[PDB]
């Protein structure tokens, strides 16, 4: 019996080869932000209220105008059929089942198209790239407009990929079988054809394929481009948040792209308040990075996001059950989340406010 | 030879059954609030006046007008038989043979009557839960007030159980011989009978008989109910303090209840300042939490509690030798406390005070 | 090859009895101030000038207006016989040996005579307890006149013994051939032809002996009963600094008693600032507990510490190879302490600065 | 493979005989320093601008108006052929191919004129240690000087070498084979052919042979000798650094000798600042200790340093696989660098600056 998401990630690395769990695990180099985007919400202290009347506890919310039964939400990870056969269309079902939203990842194993049939009442939003061809961005757009999902979350902290050790030893790569299936060429659906030498085949792939020249520039073509909410993942400064706003972006989510990238970043909690001050109100904030307890929902919301993403724990619930299991995983989340809400006087999302903690 | 505090829990592990020593052990979730609550007396440090004459050292004071021969009391631990055959009749003993007093839990596996009988002359409170049925809660008040309990403390920081993992994982309940005795249906003397599911049963019963709509509201019909001294448990905000105060309560029990009920809130040694300076000389403040030697005790003095209760080593007393045992950790406490007021420069508890301690 | 004071304790737990070495390692209780003695040092960063002539690093200072090698002067460890059959005779022979001086415990295993026999030209001070018989401790400071003792170190902080765990698991008391050598009753002398039940004997010695109704009164009699210097030891805080040098007193001795007394009290070198700046420049002040290295001394100081006591590594020596021990740690220590004003840019004591440290 | 440095050491220690494993590994005393210069690194965290175009990372930059092909030059690591048999000559060649410079140790198995002639065109500079003998450090210089050395790095932190514990166990000296190859006599060539006693023969090489008299006068006779740049190697505080720049000097180099001198001094991470700010932008300022991650890099340079000196890893390249094994932890270094300079949003050296960094 699996009851808690730290049950899950233990079962997963029983059942996952390595290289593929070593994939899913890791965070860059030394890996001092993976374990600090855990730590950092342990050092938020929580100040609860007592006798608020907590007799409904409502979940609900909204995300970019979208309504949400919580304000919990998958993130974009890459390649999901490496955890279990049914991959994205396994995420995107446990999606529509619990009522919240899905980020497709560009590297998916399941196309754009794929993860709308699957979930054609889910709501969902596509998580972009900036290729180095421009045609092949603008194909997964006008695709994600298309297919009816109703945001893009441009990543803008990937340049290159990030130096994960344990895939360079491994010589990481997707099995024979599976392919990045938003892309038709051999080299943009990172074919496992293809003999990558010494180091990670995905550090290859991006270094080949995704334009370390990404700017501004490339942001105010993105706005003119689709009509589309879009949210800046990846901003970690106050300046940047400022920007992102000024080019007319609709969020931003703070996010260290779990860990992976720039290692001794800091935690994402740890770096939220700065950017919810930066924005000012104009747009909403969102996390990801070290949810795993509906505690941590809980702090991140006092400290003014507006939902949090998920990532790595659903890949654990893909690879122990698929479909089932993200759903387990989620609606695990959803009660942690409740009983952490009821327990500081929350009756509903908009009562929760920042006096709830103190670092 | 048990010698400390410590010693009587190492040894209780080794007598009681997984289920019955989890239970008492358990924090709620990852334990951190658990871990916290002791780790945290240490950081405060202790600053000792020397030569102010210790010769007769002098323990005796008084809880809400009572007199005590220390401020040191026991605290509400549910369903005390299921650590010894006397359960809670061997612990009011007890507490009669050190002259101080026993709050009783709403939730003992032995009733208020039965109590009172066998601690007659023991000081002795009654810990409120409030009922959905609310003439079940009147008549657990009445009885106390019939039965000669000196006051009321009613917990305010449980509308649902908190969830601790091993509870669930162990399927918590009464031992099939065992009751909560101020009950009289199957449901609200928590019947072994039942089977709870996949769950832990105690997180079953609350969620069926306890009232989650909990509210100042009804803290203003318990007020009009008895002329009883009433102290609130559980807050842990200056705010909420103040609210107590103000609705004429008669003092507050800064407790996180055992780290049992929110996770990540903070120690209770941590927020007794906050909660002091918001009462402004009111009311009385009491300490739970963590308290395992005697320098724990002189710290929450010196911060302003009137006195301080002892929850989980009542029961390892319970869980070595009955009756005794609970003699024995109590006598501990106490001898500790005097050594630790004596070396402070202390000949009494009126000369406790705040340059005793920095953080 | 012992090359350093940590080598010592390692080797000394290797040839004593567990009684003898448990009743010489232990703190009080928990032992959070004994780690925090050394821990502390670590915290306190050193700041050393360069190229500023240490070709001569002259070591000498002076205590009380005496002459001394060294800042760096031997504690008075009690029941030294214990550790070797030449005791504190091989202590002071090694004092004698170094240039530096010996303070001689109440309650040692040596008569004051003896010892001042066996170092008649080494420097000498006794620490002095204050006893319910106050004949008793009239003639103990007597003898320590009488017999060249050039300073009284009165020890304020011990109305009661602290409770050291190992030491009533133990029944700790003297071996059958060894007494307190300055006393002449069985009582007095901590005969271990008593049976001191189920404790410490140590702690029945003190509660039985020792004058727990000490004040600023008894420290007034003993400035009128003698004209040596004074030393207040066991202060540690800067209201009962100031009292001291009311009192006329003529140094402070910043100690937590080598952390055998009050737990949780902070480290020595943590208070010693504190303590240097409540007495004005008026009086010396000194430092024991968790000197273990050159670094250490250099560090206290700094902070404005005339000279520091050492008082387990002496109890290590002793216990390695008598006479020779202790004088191979007093020369390794001093070696140490010559390294580090070296390094530091300090060619003697006056130049050591407290712009040479920052916390 | 080793793909990283910390892979380097582990494979070094499988190699190397103990006595010169722990004479390169060790710190001074207790080691404080030794941990803390790594540990301090993960302190300062990483606040990285996102959208910057970065496509064409450039390394480049100067030392002392040198130009060099990134800011991560070699420091003096001494007696590199007990390393590896081409010792310093490997080195030189390997800084030759990767276009960065190599400071050269007074202690060097080669001589200052055999290393000119491994690495004609290879950036190389002399660490010059102040002798007793005034005319072997002139002697010194001048063949600095006419064998095409670009500046001096004099060291002033070493009146007395710091005590490495294990160099005193293992009664370290050079093999039979190898000297100190700049100096001709027994003595000043480190001759193993001696018996050093019960201690380390490099604290009475030093002892011998090096002035602890060296003060501010000798760095103006140093500054009117050559008008090569000269920088101050050792400095940790700012009115020292202050004095530096009075007397002429070029440069400062923020060492703490590889935690191998005086123990308890803060991390070089931790007192750049301080140096930077005490500079005044008068002068170039660099760091060296616990360098072994491109983030490092990137973290002294974003708290304004010019460049960083490298020291053990050079030698676990060398005692890996020699020449090739130097080169490699160089470009393993370069490449790291290059990646955290790009996710940091720094296309170049100049455009990094100290809003990348927050401790
Ligand atoms: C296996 C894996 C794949 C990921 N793939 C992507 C991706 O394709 N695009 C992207 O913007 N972020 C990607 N991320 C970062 C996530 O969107 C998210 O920031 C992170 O997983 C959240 O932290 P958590 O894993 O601790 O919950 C990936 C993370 C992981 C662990
Ligand atoms: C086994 C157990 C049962 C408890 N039962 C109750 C209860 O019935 N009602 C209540 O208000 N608090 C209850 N508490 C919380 C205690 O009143 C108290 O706050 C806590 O035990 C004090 O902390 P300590 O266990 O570290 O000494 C319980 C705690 C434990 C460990
Ligand atoms: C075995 C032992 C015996 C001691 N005996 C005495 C004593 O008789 N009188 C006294 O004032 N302090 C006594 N002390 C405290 C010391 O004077 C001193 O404060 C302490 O040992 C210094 O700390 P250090 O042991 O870490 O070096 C004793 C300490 C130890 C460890
Ligand atoms: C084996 C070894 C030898 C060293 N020799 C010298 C030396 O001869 N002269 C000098 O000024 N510093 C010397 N140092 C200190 C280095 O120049 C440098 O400050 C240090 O190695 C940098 O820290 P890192 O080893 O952590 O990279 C030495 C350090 C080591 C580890």
């Amino acid at each position: 019996r699996l009851i808690c998401i730290n049950d899950y990630e233990q079962h997963a690395k029983s059942v996952l080869p390595k290289s593929i769990y070593d994939y899913y695990r890791s965070g860059a180099n030394d890996e001092e932000t993976l374990a600090d985007n855990i730590a950092a919400f342990s050092r938020w202290k929580l100040y609860p209220r007592m006798l608020r009347n907590v007799a409904e506890t409502d979940l609900s919310t909204s995300v970019l105008g979208q309504r949400v039964s919580m304000p919990i939400c998958v993130g974009a990870t890459a390649m999901q059929r490496m955890a279990h056969v049914d991959g994205e269309l396994a995420t995107v079902r446990a999606c529509q089942s619990l009522g919240t939203g899905m980020m497709l990842s560009s590297w998916a194993t399941s196309s754009i198209e794929e993860v709308a049939e699957a979930g054609p009442e889910a709501l969902r939003w596509l998580q972009l790239y900036i290729y180095k061809d421009r045609e092949v961005t603008k194909k997964l757009v006008r695709q994600a407009e298309k297919m009816g999902y109703k945001a893009i979350f441009v990543t803008v902290d990937t340049p290159y990929l990030g130096n994960r050790l344990d895939d360079v030893r491994n010589r990481f790569k997707l099995p024979p079988q599976l392919r990045m299936k938003n892309f038709e060429t051999s080299t943009l659906s990172f074919s496992p054809e293809e003999n990558f030498g010494d180091d990670s085949g995905l550090a290859a792939y991006v270094a080949k394929a995704i334009d370390p020249s990404i700017s501004w520039e490339d942001i105010k073509w993105l706005r003119r481009l689709t009509s589309l909410p879009i949210v800046a993942k990846g901003i970690l400064r106050g300046d940047d948040a400022r920007e992102a706003v000024k080019h007319g972006l609709n969020g931003i989510l703070v996010s260290n792209h779990g860990a992976r990238q720039l290692d001794g970043v800091p935690a994402t909690i740890d770096v939220l308040p700065e950017i919810v001050e930066a924005v000012e109100g104009k747009v909403e904030v969102f996390l990801d990075g070290g949810v795993r307890k509906g505690t941590d929902v809980l702090k991140a919301l006092a400290l003014g996001a507006k939902a949090v993403f998920v990532g790595r724990p659903i890949v654990w619930g893909l690879a122990f059950q698929g479909e089932k299991g993200v759903q387990d995983v989620l609606e695990i989340l959803k009660e942690e989340f409740r009983l952490a809400m009821a327990l500081s006087g929350c009756q509903n999302v908009k009562v929760i406010d920042k006096t709830l903690v103190r670092k």
